[PDB]
């Protein structure tokens, strides 16, 4: 059986009436459809919210979700939970607007195991969720809180807890500093994130600005002020601005930037004065990171696609649009020369590892890897390259040939051109010394290379030799990990024909060059 | 009848020695040749060095510039004059190394009319070069003056005139500010800008360090502090930083970012701590500014290509490899919402303006023009919109379909792909509101498809509706300018087929709404 490229009416045709307190149900079999990320049932969804994990170890993901359409609009908060990230169980939509013309935009949740906001007199398990509501008019900030573990959310009564007269002013992110709430919040047009200052959520107080920082775009988004460990030393952390943008970014659409920096529970003051872009692709945007994780663990998601194409990607006709990213490990680390570096991994996959397809050690090869048989159409590859050591003391030893070559090819059972689907290039030497081309050739898909937006190649260049590349391949999605995560990207592929083998070359290493090549097949979780 | 896409033997066969005293001979009729942009006689070229006018009104343009291949290396000065940047005479090379094992690397030139230097007791003409030279182990600041009007230079005596004991120290941009000389020169991969004092242009004094600003890449090079006039406002004026960066754009390679600010004559302080970049597509790079311009005219030029495939691209065949951007014309302005601007227009074209091939007044219409009578291969376009007041108000009377297409397709006497070579779609509205895409279509260009770094599409989300669209196709070359040069960007192309005609379509337009287009071919200056 190959993976259907059109599903039955009943599986893709959207309700005309929003459903309360019932799963929505989801045909999850389409040639497109990633089998280990989060997609909604039906419908179009964007950013992740109200991401938190609850005293049990169940992660909570909720996320912005037209019930009624495959385009943007009519936001409500979907939700799905998972004790692992990868095993997602769908629920009712758990945040309503109070009307058809206002919307709940994107926003966050804390535990109050403390009862300091005062709504969980009989509790200690208290969920409050801390969102925008959308009017014609105006962007307000709203708290709705949930004694039932985050299922089910009651409006405070005394909403909206914060306006600043503003219909740019959006996507609250709170969390507990010491012995206050705080919130970061964009005034979207203004390129300024205000952070705001609560004893028990429902009172706020100006704190400060952080105003005219990395690329502007022509919005600052989803705010995220956080502390992220360091990769190599568990015990050292430092605070990190997270900012999305969008459009204006500079592949096209929207984006994420990061700066590194010390906060003091009022005040958010970064390092230096650069501008740090996230991931080299133009697919990873509105990373929100998880509240109470265990074991001072950084976990974040985002949404995977991009403003400029997002509504008309090729998906609706399965039933739906938007996925998210893998679930990432953060940490900081400082890279050669350019210094603080924000690291992504995908979060523990353990879960979804399935059985060897290929374990090689040859250097100077092509390795072929048939997943045809993978009913997942989803793989997991690791590449470890180690140079002698003469070659990291003396780099003119390297061949200009030196280089990886991975492409993903189409299906010889699920066909059409011969083109590749998506393709890694990378350079130890040569006249592009440390390039990382990542490509969706326009010649596999007949819907990418007509979208004026969908951009074919993206590239990073290294300052150190390449020695660990990590891909999960999902049906429609690839995403890299280059150097422990030190470099990563998120990138869409649509091809005509379903990717069914994958060949990873690599020439011109120097001699003494130790190679370990891993592929698995992944289980679906669906 | 059709431009040869090989030359002959004699036209592209490099000398094995370096010429002296004597204009290398070009052959300027290939294919891929621009007509009315700077390239090189043969040989290869990149960043445009020691630009400045001499008294006369002669516009002087070094480069760098590899006399013995069509890759970097062998670094000398290049020399072409003009009187108006499109009428180029190519001069013999400016600047030579000492020796074999050492290369002229990036510099600038001013004007020493009161003789600051002691090298002009009997002129008041004299020119002084300030340059990196490159050793395998140092990068060093040298002088050159030349008492001739800038043809042949003498070394000073004492080079070198700077060191640090550095291999990333280079591109030093001397200028003139109230009673001193000011260097701005790169530590390139410390990511930092030092401003060196002087009053004779030998003895150079530290001043003042600007340090991770922006996008870092992986290092700054190029930079130009230079004051650029309001476009609204001739009387004002404020301070640009701006650095080229490579590798490590977002686009991938190179990139040209700014940074608006005030200069004391010792320190430069941005105005914020925005990135701000200066083209929205990838082949636009080392951008120097004119010396001793008159009438508060701010003049710059680019190397119009990309280190990531400029050393790859199919011109060898035709004598050459790299060509300069169109000269251009800067401003400052604030645009909605983003605040500042770099506005870049092209250089009075009127000297190489040929006879109108179109003039139109038609909206909601396709125009099509053929040049295939344009010996030059290459036209200007210009084409304004002008929305009646209902819907400038109240933009959601804008039509959803309401859109620009532009479209330079292939040539059928001398050819096949039916693929445009390049097109530009705007949208008023809809789901991607704004949004302007650039594209080079892979299916036109097997070179361009099979490269991992030739990028097929570009974009840039204006604020304002487009009221105004500039452009220039010069054989191989596109630029493009909107909103009276707000916006601009430069993109190669590299056709299968020579590009014949174009279309200029526009759609959805609201009832009133007034369109004018006109298309002139270009004259070749060579
Ligand atoms: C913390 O940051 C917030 C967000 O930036 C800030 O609130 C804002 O203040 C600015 C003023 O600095 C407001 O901007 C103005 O809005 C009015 C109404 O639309 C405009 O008429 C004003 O126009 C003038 O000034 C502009 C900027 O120089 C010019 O470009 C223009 O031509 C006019 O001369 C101006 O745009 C903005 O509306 C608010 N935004 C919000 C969301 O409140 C707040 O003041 C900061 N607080 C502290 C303590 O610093
Ligand atoms: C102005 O900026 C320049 C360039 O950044 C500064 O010089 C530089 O100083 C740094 C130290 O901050 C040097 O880094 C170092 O590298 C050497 C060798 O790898 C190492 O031994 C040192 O311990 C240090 O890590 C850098 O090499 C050097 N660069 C250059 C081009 O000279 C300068 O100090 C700044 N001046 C002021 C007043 O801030
Ligand atoms: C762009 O707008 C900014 C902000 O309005 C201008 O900067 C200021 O200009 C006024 C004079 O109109 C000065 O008094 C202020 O001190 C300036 N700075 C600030 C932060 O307000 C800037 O001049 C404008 N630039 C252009 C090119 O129009
Ligand atoms: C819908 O709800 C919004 C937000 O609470 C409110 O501003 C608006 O007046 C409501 N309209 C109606 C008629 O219910
Ligand atoms: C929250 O705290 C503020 C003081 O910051 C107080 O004014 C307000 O009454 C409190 N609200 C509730 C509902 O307890
Ligand atoms: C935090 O730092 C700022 C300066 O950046 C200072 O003004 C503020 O008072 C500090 N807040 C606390 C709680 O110390
Ligand atoms: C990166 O290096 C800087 C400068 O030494 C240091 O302050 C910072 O803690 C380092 N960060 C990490 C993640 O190692
Ligand atoms: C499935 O495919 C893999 C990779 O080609 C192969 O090693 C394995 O033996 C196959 N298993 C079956 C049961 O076909
Ligand atoms: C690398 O080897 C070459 C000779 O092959 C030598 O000239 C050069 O100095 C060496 N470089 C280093 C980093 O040791
Ligand atoms: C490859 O190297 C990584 C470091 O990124 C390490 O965690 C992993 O165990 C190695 N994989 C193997 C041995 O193939
Ligand atoms: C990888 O592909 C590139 C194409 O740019 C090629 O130049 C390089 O030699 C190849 N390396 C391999 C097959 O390992
Ligand atoms: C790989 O090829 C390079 C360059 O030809 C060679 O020096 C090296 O010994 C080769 N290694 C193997 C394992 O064949
Ligand atoms: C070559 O010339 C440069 C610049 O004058 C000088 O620094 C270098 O030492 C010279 N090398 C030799 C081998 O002459
Ligand atoms: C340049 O100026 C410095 C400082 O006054 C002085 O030491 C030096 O002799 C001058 N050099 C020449 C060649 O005039
Ligand atoms: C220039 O400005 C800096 C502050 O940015 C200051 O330290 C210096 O004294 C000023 N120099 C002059 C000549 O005024
Ligand atoms: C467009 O408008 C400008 C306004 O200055 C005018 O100079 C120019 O002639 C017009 N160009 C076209 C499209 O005719
Ligand atoms: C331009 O192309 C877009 C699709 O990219 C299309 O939807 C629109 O209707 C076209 N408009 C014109 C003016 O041809
Ligand atoms: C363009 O076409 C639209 C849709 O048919 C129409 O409403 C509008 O009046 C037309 N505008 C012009 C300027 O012809
Ligand atoms: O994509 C992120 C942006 O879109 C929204 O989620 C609306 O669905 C906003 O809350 C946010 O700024
Ligand atoms: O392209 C810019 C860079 O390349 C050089 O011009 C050498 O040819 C350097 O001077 C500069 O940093
Ligand atoms: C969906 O698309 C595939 C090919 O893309 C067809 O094989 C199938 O029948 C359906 O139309
Ligand atoms: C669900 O959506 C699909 C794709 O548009 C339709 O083909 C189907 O009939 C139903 O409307
Ligand atoms: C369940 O109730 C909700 C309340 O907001 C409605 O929006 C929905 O349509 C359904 O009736
Ligand atoms: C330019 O091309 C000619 C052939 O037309 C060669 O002979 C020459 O060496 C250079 O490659
Ligand atoms: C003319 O002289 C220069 C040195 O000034 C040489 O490099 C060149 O080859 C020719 O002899």
């Amino acid at each position: 059986s190959c993976a259907p490229t059109s599903l039955p009416a009943s599986a893709t045709e959207l309700p005309t009436t929003v459903p309360t307190g019932t799963v929505i149900t989801g045909d999850y079999t389409g040639s497109y459809r990633p089998q280990v990320h989060y997609s909604p049932p039906k419908g179009f969804m964007n950013a992740p919210n109200g991401c938190h994990r609850d005293r049990n170890g169940t992660y909570h993901l909720y996320y912005q979700y037209n019930p009624l359409e495959y385009v943007a609009g009519n936001q409500h908060w979907g939700h799905a939970t998972s004790d692992d990230l990868y095993h997602w169980t769908n629920q009712p939509i758990a945040i309503f607007p109070p009307n058809s013309t206002s919307q709940v935009f994107s926003g966050s949740a804390v535990l109050d195991p403390n009862n300091t906001s005062g709504f969980f007199p009989n509790t200690t398990d208290g969920v409050v969720a801390v969102y925008t509501l959308n009017t014609p008019t105006l962007q307000v900030q709203e708290v709705a809180y949930s004694t039932d573990g985050g299922y089910n959310f009651t409006p405070y009564e005394n909403n909206p807890v914060l306006s600043v007269g503003s219909n740019q002013f959006r996507d609250p992110k709170v969390f507990w500093y010491e012995d206050h709430w705080v919130m970061a919040v964009a005034a979207a047009n203004d390129f300024t994130i205000e952070i705001y200052t609560s004893p028990n959520l429902t009172s706020w107080t100006f704190a400060s600005n952080f105003t005219h920082h990395g690329l502007l775009g022509l919005a600052y988004e989803c705010p995220n002020l956080v502390q992220v460990p360091f990769q190599d030393d568990p015990s050292k952390s430092a605070w990190l601005m997270y900012i999305s943008i969008n459009p204006g970014a500079p592949l096209g659409g929207s984006v994420g930037q990061y700066f590194p920096g010390d906060f003091n529970g009022t005040h958010f003051v970064a390092y230096d004065s650069a501008a740090r872009i996230a991931d080299f692709a133009k697919d990873n945007y509105a990373s929100q990171w998880f509240a109470d994780t265990e074991n001072g663990e950084s976990i974040s998601i985002a949404w995977a696609s991009n403003w400029q194409y997002t509504q008309q990607v090729p998906t609706s006709a399965q039933a739906f649009r938007s996925a998210m990213s893998l679930p990432r490990r953060n940490y900081l680390t400082n890279i050669t020369r350019l210094g603080w570096d924000l690291v992504s991994l995908p979060y523990d996959l353990s879960p979804v590892v399935g059985p060897s397809l290929l374990s090689s050690s040859e250097a100077n090869s092509t390795a072929d890897v048939d997943f045809t048989n993978v009913t997942s159409n989803a793989v997991w590859f690791s590449l470890n390259v180690t140079l002698p050591d003469a070659a990291i003391q003396n780099a003119s030893l390297i061949s200009a040939d030196a280089s990886i070559n991975i492409t993903f090819l189409p299906s010889t059972k699920c066909s059409g051109s011969d083109s590749p689907a998506a393709t890694l290039t990378y350079f130890y030497a040569g006249l592009t010394n440390g390039a990382l081309a990542l490509t969706r050739p326009a010649a596999s898909s007949s819907w990418g290379a007509e979208n004026p937006f969908f951009t074919d190649k993206f590239s990073y260049t290294l300052v150190d030799p390449l020695t660990s590349l990590v891909g999960v391949f999902d049906r429609s999605m690839l995403e890299v990990f280059v150097n422990e995560g030190a470099h990563s990207a998120t990138m869409l592929v649509f091809p005509d024909s379903p990717v069914g083998s994958m060949k990873v070359a690599t020439g011109g290493l120097p001699e003494g060059t130790q190679v370990n090549l891993q592929v698995n097949g992944l289980e679906s979780t669906w």
